[PDB]
């Protein structure tokens, strides 16, 4: 049993609970507190056995089938308050165990305020009295609607209408009279000087803990801090409004079991019998406060503390937070409404009118986007496969193999350019000659060892008929008679990915002994053109093929009941006109200073570096400046970048016809202007004789392109590109390109040592989706073509400020532009503007595309 829980909880106490579990049963409990837990669970669970989080996010996990249905006996359900069970019900089924209950309360300073107001209506009078002594009645975080909603909801008003175990995303309750009344009262307190419309979390928490305000509104997480102050304080029921209870949202900390866990009946034993007990929860409570708990017996003990009783009281008068993803539409719309109404930028009536309409609209769009993503993940390539076609293609491929074999006889061997290719050997070092100003040419194998065999989960395809089947179905067309296709068992690929990551961690995040051991089992494919397909078995996983898709009849029976997908392809580009163009643009952009140094690696392309406050258009800072300062042609670098991306993309697409289909599928109309030309590339890297640790990428597109070329002569040892879960590695020769699914295939580059002046230039062409989303969003807010003018303006205003009042005054102006840009992006992001299609579950692109289902019934 592996359990993840947040770092601000009592995990060591929960680890003690796990220790009492390993004594009675011979089962160890290991408790991690991973960072970024909110988002890291839905990313990894899609591909711990127990997860500890607020119930509201578990509805989303349930929609994605990341949780097990919990089946407690009605005798165990009686140990817990019934509302806490509603917290953990998605679509009629129980999806987690309730642990703790949490809601806002009224917190008051006893010395300033022995009898706290029962009602909101007596607060302005009470602020009068307090104002005499230079103190305020009430100060709380007005910036986040989680805090102001209790008041707004009191007289009616709700997020989404609950009915028949479901939230109706179309029925928003922001706009009614009850809500208007509540918000009107809130802004009235501001317009009568009682509350300051600027007050946030920190301001309110400072003021109360120093004795400047009599009351604050906060939750149990805040008690610790007050405990360190000179304040004598209580915690009580929230004030009523028009005689109704303030209605705060209730968050129920819950424990859900992973749907992909083999450990279901022994996590059920652990949580029902070792944590949900008085000694179980107290163990955890000693480590860290829980506030109110769901377990009736222990709650009765904690309720002896008035603060805890007050929490449960406010919780029972409140509303349980909807466990659906569309709460984000609700929150953003209401946050804007409250900020506007409180600043006088809108009438209360106008603010809630717009919030209602916007939330409804955004909630609808998010559902539309979820259904569209499914069609993206399930989309098929234009059909070229047929039994006649694959037979025809196999003949053609078979003819090409005889030709290549005759060429190989006539020439005395196999060659990639001038480099001798012999798969009996593994190329550990190699020599390049630079006889002219063109690219240095790979000429001679220097060091070698016998070439390791393929690992057992990777098979070379021998049959031309099978070659044809995959080629047609997968949009791959490698050099006829001069390539090798491989099939990789999908389960073993995922296991080997984890082993590779483990090795890199054990080596201390570098190429060390564990990575080297793996490398020694990697077979060399230097000088080869190859493709790897992974085959997913029908469940009857890291990869998500739809087994409801159309099926083809394979000539190979072993493919039946499986789906294939392209995970990697190595091309050897013949030195010529395209390599001239590509290499020239690198040289142009290097000379003209258009590569920015980053976290090392140089980058160029259509970035949006938000850390640069004054950035408001596509490209790195040097690119913004070159458009303005040039005295010949302002778009020159943009022309050079587009030719660079398009020439690489063209060379790749000749061989891999799925690539344009992937481009057309994932780039939205709003994203197209921010790609480099008609490609799926928006960022291009450049490295000089550099290795990189084994890793998966996370926030890139489905496939990434990597290329290399060489400048002077000399010898390179090491520097192989390694794909350890595919069991292969290679030295880049004249112009090697790899196209691969970098979010799902571990990959890295070993350190190099050189003799002579030789430079190996490496370059990744990839889709960094955050930049294209932010830019698509800026395009929506300002107009695509207006960005250049805005960039030109913002550069002048900042230079003027720097030229007039110094660096600090300039960075103040940048800071101003950043906040304005941030506001514009946020509003478009909330209106669901996107540059790319993304998994709403993961916030990432799909793990692969264009799965083909094979079935051979008899
Ligand atoms: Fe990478």
């Amino acid at each position: 049993l592996v359990i993840w829980i947040n770092g601000d909880k009592g995990y060591n106490g929960l680890a003690e609970v796990g220790k009492k579990f390993e004594k009675d049963t011979g089962i160890k409990v290991t408790v991690e507190h991973p960072d970024k837990l909110e988002e890291k669970f839905p990313q990894v669970a899609a591909t711990p056995d127990i997860i500890f989080w607020a119930h509201d996010r578990f509805g989303g996990y349930a929609q994605s089938g990341l949780l097990a249905e919990i089946t407690p006996a009605a005798a165990f359900q009686d140990k817990l308050y019934p509302f806490t069970w509603d917290a953990v019900r998605y679509n009629g089924k129980l999806i987690a165990y309730p642990i703790a209950v949490e809601a806002l309360s009224l917190i008051y300073n006893k010395d300033l305020l022995p009898n706290p107001p029962k009602t909101w209506e007596e607060i302005p009078a009470l602020d009068k009295e307090l104002k005499a002594k230079g103190k305020s009645a009430l100060m709380f975080n007005l910036q986040e609607p989680y805090f102001t909603w209790p008041l707004i909801a009191a007289d009616g008003g709700y997020a989404f209408k609950y009915a028949a175990g479901k939230y109706d995303i179309k029925d928003v309750g922001v706009d009614n009279a009850g809500a208007k009344a509540g918000l009107t009262f809130l802004v009235d307190l501001i317009k009568n000087k009682h509350m300051n419309a600027d007050t946030d979390y920190s301001i309110a928490e400072a003021a109360f803990n120093k004795g400047e305000t009599a009351m604050t509104i906060n939750g149990p997480w805040a008690w610790s801090n007050i405990d360190t102050s000179a304040v004598n304080y209580g915690v009580t029921v929230l004030p009523t409004f028009k005689g109704q209870p303030s209605k705060p949202f209730v968050g129920v900390l819950s424990a859900g079991i992973n749907a992909a866990s083999p450990n279901k009946e022994l996590a059920k034993e652990f949580l029902e019998n070792y944590l949900l007990t008085d000694e179980g929860l107290e163990a955890v409570n000693k480590d860290k406060p829980l506030g109110a708990v769901a377990l009736k017996s222990y709650e009765e003990e904690l309720a002896k503390d008035p603060r805890i009783a007050a929490t449960m009281e406010n919780a029972q008068k409140g509303e349980i937070m909807p466990n659906i993803p569309q709460m984000s539409a609700f929150w953003y719309a209401v946050r804007t409404a409250v900020i506007n109404a409180a600043s006088g930028r809108q009438t209360v009536d106008a603010a809630l009118a717009a919030a209602q309409t916007n939330a409804a609209r955004a909630a609808a769009m998010s559902v539309a986007l979820a259904s569209e993503y499914q069609l993206v993940q399930n989309a098929q390539l234009p059909q070229r496969w047929s039994q006649s076609a694959r037979k025809s293609l196999a003949i053609l491929e078979a003819t090409a193999r005889k030709e290549a074999t005759a060429q190989m006889e006539a020439a005395g061997g196999s060659f990639c350019g001038q480099f001798p290719v012999d798969p009996a050997f593994k190329v550990l070092s190699l020599e390049y000659s630079a006889p002219n100003p063109d690219i240095a040419r790979a000429i001679r194998r220097v060091d070698s060892v016998p070439n390791p065999p393929l690992p057992s989960h990777v098979v070379a395809i021998q049959s031309t008929a099978v070659d044809a089947d995959l080629s047609l179905a997968m949009g791959v067309s490698l050099t006829p008679g001069r390539h090798t296709s491989y099939l990789v068992d999908a389960r073993a690929l995922q296991q080997s990915n984890s082993a590779a990551v483990a090795a890199r961690k054990a080596d201390g995040d570098k190429w060390g002994p564990a990575c080297d051991e793996m490398f020694r089992g990697c077979r060399c494919v230097t000088g080869q053109e190859v493709v790897f397909y992974t085959a997913v078995k029908e469940p009857a996983s890291l990869f998500k093929p739809s087994f409801d898709g159309p099926a083809f009849r394979p000539s190979w029976g072993e493919l039946s009941g499986k789906a294939t997908g392209v995970v990697a392809c190595v091309l050897q580009v013949p030195i010529g006109k395209e390599t001239d163009i590509i290499c020239a643009e690198y040289d142009n952009l290097v000379s003209k200073g258009q590569f920015a140094t980053v976290d090392t690696v140089n980058m160029t392309g259509n970035a949006l570096i938000q850390n640069d406050g004054k950035a408001i258009s596509k490209g790195y800072a040097v690119a913004h400046r070159a458009r303005v300062t040039s005295n010949v042609y302002g778009k020159a670098n943009d022309v050079s970048l587009q030719r660079l991306a398009e020439t690489v993309w063209s060379v790749v697409e000749k061989r891999l016809s799925f690539m344009p289909a992937y481009r057309d599928l994932v780039i939205t109309e709003q994203g197209k202007p921010f790609m480099l030309g008609a490609t799926a590339t928006n960022i291009i890297s450049l490295t000089e004789n550099q290795g990189v640790m084994l890793h998966l990428d996370t926030d890139d597109g489905v496939w990434t392109i990597i290329l290399w070329f060489h400048r002077h002569s000399g010898i390179i040892a090491g520097g192989e590109f390694v794909l350890p879960s595919l069991g292969i590695s290679f030295q880049p020769l004249d112009f090697t390109i790899v196209v691969f699914a970098a979010n799902t295939i571990v990959h890295g580059t070993r350190p190099l040592q050189t003799t002579g002046k030789i430079i190996r230039w490496g370059s990744s062409h990839f889709l960094r989706f955050k930049d294209v989303n932010a830019l698509a969003q800026l395009g929506a807010a300002y107009g695509v073509d207006e960005l250049d003018a805005k960039q030109r303006d913002q550069l002048e205003e900042v230079d003027a400020a720097n030229s007039k009042d110094g660096v600090g005054a300039a960075r103040r102006v940048a800071s101003c532009m950043a906040a304005e840009r941030k506001a514009a992006i946020e509003a478009q992001k909330a209106a669901c503007v996107r540059g790319v299609v993304m998994n709403p579950c993961t916030g990432r692109m799909p793990s692969l595309l264009f799965w083909q289902v094979w079935r051979k019934p008899p």
